[PDB]
């Protein structure tokens, strides 16, 4: 719910945008 940090991390070769709600990660 208080998202922002979780998807940022991914940026390590490939991945990036939004958070996808509570849950979050890489995936594209």
């Amino acid at each position: 719910v208080g998202c922002e940090e979780c998807p940022m991390h991914c940026k390590g070769k490939n991945a990036n945008p939004t958070c996808d709600d509570g849950v979050c990660n890489c995936n594209v």
